[PDB]
């Protein structure tokens, strides 16, 4: 279900979010 898609965006988001962590 969405969970499959959820990990898809979550991986990408993790970078965007991670950038903040780094920033």
């Amino acid at each position: 279900v969405f969970q499959f898609l959820g990990k898809i965006i979550h991986h990408v988001g993790n970078f965007v979010h991670g950038f903040s962590h780094v920033f």
